[PDB]
């Protein structure tokens, strides 16, 4: 067995590999709302075809979230046309 677990996180996965797909996760605050010390900023994630947005927090989690579902289709949904 191999002693040390590790993980990457899910904005360093999802981004990083967006480069070998010549296509980068877009991330944009569709809803911004200001009421507490920590607001709502809806980031929205734009890879190849699947689009998710992570809702709930600010850059801080709202962020994490929006990379994270990208990712969790990338492997399932594994994005890849192919030719006819």
């Amino acid at each position: 067995g191999s002693s040390g677990s590790s993980g990457k996180t899910p904005i360093q996965v999802l981004h990083e590999y967006g480069m070998k797909t010549k296509n980068i996760p877009v991330y944009e605050c569709e809803r911004s709302d200001v009421q507490i010390h920590v607001p709502t900023f809806t980031f929205r994630v734009t890879v190849g075809d699947i689009t998710c947005t992570g809702e709930g927090t600010s850059k801080k989690l709202a962020k994490h979230r929006a990379a994270e579902a990208a990712i969790n289709i990338l492997k399932a949904n594994a994005s890849g046309p192919s030719s006819g």
